[PDB]
RNA sequence: GCGGAUUUAGCUCAGUUGGGAGAGCGCCAGACUGAAGAUCUGGAGGUCCUGUGUUCGAUCCACAGAAUUCGC
């Protein structure tokens, strides 16, 4: 059985339990063996250290990210996408957004899940003009969203008083999802009768 | 035309809360035997039907199509 073989079964157990430190130390002693990364086991790699919930492998992220492209190993959607969770981990969702910017040069079309840490991001943290920033490139990459990206910017609008962008969010709102969940329902209804 | 079931090795089929899937028979070799069956050991043998998706990762989860099949 080869070292590369062997390394990807246990990466594989690490990101099934967790255990970003055991992910971790393996990557160092498969670094320092000299034992060949591939793209899987560095995508699980940057799966676990973008786990959310204090993350002792957030600032390894980048480390292990500089580490594959000096390594020129080809990055694929998810490397991008895992990339960008690490980046809104340390509370910048510009460089989320600038993941799925680099996705797109290099010929990777992105998916639903890669716009998240960029659209939520910038949701919270309450500017509107980034997030509707965001939504542009999605409808330009051909990406439709669903209930939890409209909701995010169904408020974040509200939140900044802005009565027109409410109403045609609504409006793909309408066509996308049928059945709305309460959470998102109580929210339409709250500005409705304000 | 409608609805369900099935699709995994050359054949018959397993396997399931997702992290390189096997069995039985066959095929080839070993072993054994004067020789052969039998018994036993090993090996080769896959677009896990197709497309689009969900996922860090799909034979397995979602939707569609195709084929097979049963009832209307």
């Amino acid at each position: 059985q080869s070292p590369e073989a062997l390394l990807k079964q246990k990466l594989d157990m690490c990101s099934k339990k967790g255990d970003v430190l055991e992910a971790l130390r393996l990557y160092d002693e498969a670094r320092r063996n000299g034992v060949q990364l591939s793209q899987y086991h560095y995508n699980v790699l940057l799966y676990v250290c973008s786990l959310a919930s204090s993350n002792p492998g957030l600032s390894r992220g980048f480390d292990i990210f500089k580490q594959m492209i000096v390594d020129k190993v080809v990055p694929n959607e998810a490397t991008f996408t895992n990339g960008a969770r690490l980046a809104v981990a340390k509370d910048d969702p510009e460089m989320a957004f600038d993941m799925v910017k680099q996705m797109k040069a290099f010929g990777i079309q992105p998916r639903l899940r890669s716009y998240g840490p960029a659209l939520f991001g910038f949701c919270r943290k309450g500017d509107a003009d980034k997030a509707y920033e965001v939504d542009a490139h999605m409808v330009e990459s051909e990406v439709v969203p669903e209930e939890p990206e409209l909701a995010a910017l169904l408020k974040v609008s509200m939140d900044t008083k802005n009565a027109d962008k409410v109403n045609k969010t609504l409006q793909r709102l309408r066509d996308l999802v049928r059945q709305v969940s309460k959470s998102t329902q109580d929210m339409i209804e709250e500005w409705q009768k304000s």
